[PDB]
C-alpha cells in the first residue's frame, strides 16, 4: 500500500533514465502476492501519468509495459478489465526542446500500451508468452477462431510499428529503455503472426469458399507488415543489439499463387 505507492513513485522520478531494476523486482513481486490490491498498484501508476513532466510519464509507461512482460498474468487481466486506460493522445511537454521532441513518442507507446491491453480483452490470452512450436495454440487452432484471431495480432502488431523510431532518435535511457521492451514484444508478436500464417495455408485449401477469402486477405497484409518489421529490425541492427537476438526473416512469402484457388 504504502509500501507500493512509494516504490511507484522511485520507479518514476524525475531522473533520466529508465526505471531501476531494483524498484521493479519489487513491484514484479507485488503483482505476484495474493494480497496485494491490483487495482490501487494500477491506480497509482495511472496517476503518475497526469504529471506535467515527459520523464515522468515515459517512465510510468514503461514501467507498465514490464508489469505486463515481467508480472503475474493477473495485472494485464486488470488492465484489460477496464474501460479506459491511457489517455495521452495529446500530451505535450513545452517546457524544453527535450520534452517536444519526446511528447510525440510518449502519444505512440501509450497507444501501443492501450492496444495491448485491448488485444487481451479480446482473445482471452497474450499472443506473446503462449506455447509456441507445433503443439502451441497459434499453431493448433481450429480454422474458425483463426480467422478471427490473426487480425487482432496484425492490429496490435501495427500499432507496435507506429512506434516508428529512427536511430539517430535514440538518444537518452527513457526513450532506449522502451525500445527495449518494444524489440521484445515485436520479436513474440512476429513469432506468433508466423505460427498462424502457417496454420492458415496450412488449412487455406480444404476450407469453405468465402472464409477462403477472409484468408487471402490476410495472407495478402502479412505481407506487406512483413516489409515494415523489417525496416524495424534493421533500426535494431543499427543501435547495436546482439545480431544472436534478432530473428530470421526468410521464411513463408512467395506463395501468393492461391489468390487463384478461388477457381
Ligand atoms: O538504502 P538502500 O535501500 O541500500 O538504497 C539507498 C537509497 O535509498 P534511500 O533514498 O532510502 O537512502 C537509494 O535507493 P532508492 O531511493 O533508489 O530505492 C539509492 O540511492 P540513490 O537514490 O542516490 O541512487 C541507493 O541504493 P543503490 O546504490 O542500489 O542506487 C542507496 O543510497 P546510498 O548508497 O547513497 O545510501
Amino acid at each position: 500500500g504504502s509500501a507500493v505507492s512509494k516504490t511507484v513513485c522511485k520507479a518514476t522520478t524525475h531522473e533520466i533514465m529508465g526505471p531501476k531494476k531494483k524498484h521493479l523486482d519489487y513491484l514484479i513481486q507485488c503483482t505476484n502476492e495474493m494480497n496485494v490490491n491490483i487495482p490501487q498498484l494500477a491506480d497509482s501508476l495511472f496517476e503518475r501519468t497526469t504529471n506535467s513532466s515527459w520523464v515522468v510519464v515515459f517512465k510510468s509507461l514503461i514501467t507498465t509495459h514490464h508489469l505486463m512482460v515481467y508480472g503475474n498474468e493477473r495485472f494485464i487481466q486488470y488492465l484489460a478489465s477496464r474501460n479506459t486506460l491511457f489517455n495521452l493522445s495529446n500530451f505535450l511537454d513545452k517546457s524544453g526542446l527535450q520534452g517536444y521532441d519526446m511528447s510525440t513518442f510518449i502519444r505512440r507507446y501509450s497507444r501501443y500500451l492501450n492496444e495491448k491491453a485491448v488485444s487481451y480483452r479480446q482473445v482471452a490470452f497474450d499472443f506473446t508468452k503462449v506455447k509456441r512450436g507445433a503443439d502451441g495454440v497459434m499453431r493448433t487452432m481450429n480454422t474458425e477462431k483463426l480467422l478471427k484471431t490473426v487480425p487482432i495480432i496484425q492490429n496490435q502488431m501495427d500499432a507496435l510499428l507506429d512506434f516508428n523510431v529512427n536511430s539517430n532518435e535514440l538518444t537518452n535511457g527513457v526513450i532506449n529503455a522502451a525500445f527495449m521492451l518494444l524489440f521484445k514484444d515485436a520479436i513474440r508478436l512476429f513469432a506468433a503472426y508466423n505460427e498462424g500464417i502457417i496454420n492458415l495455408l496450412e488449412k487455406y485449401f480444404d476450407m469453405k469458399k468465402n472464409q477462403c477469402k477472409e484468408g487471402l486477405d490476410i495472407y495478402k497484409k502479412f505481407l506487406t507488415r512483413m516489409t515494415r518489421i523489417s525496416e524495424f529490425l534493421k533500426v535494431a541492427e543499427q543501435v547495436g543489439i546482439d545480431r544472436g537476438d534478432i530473428p530470421d526473416l526468410s521464411q513463408a512469402p512467395s506463395s501468393l499463387l492461391d489468390a487463384l484457388e478461388q477457381h
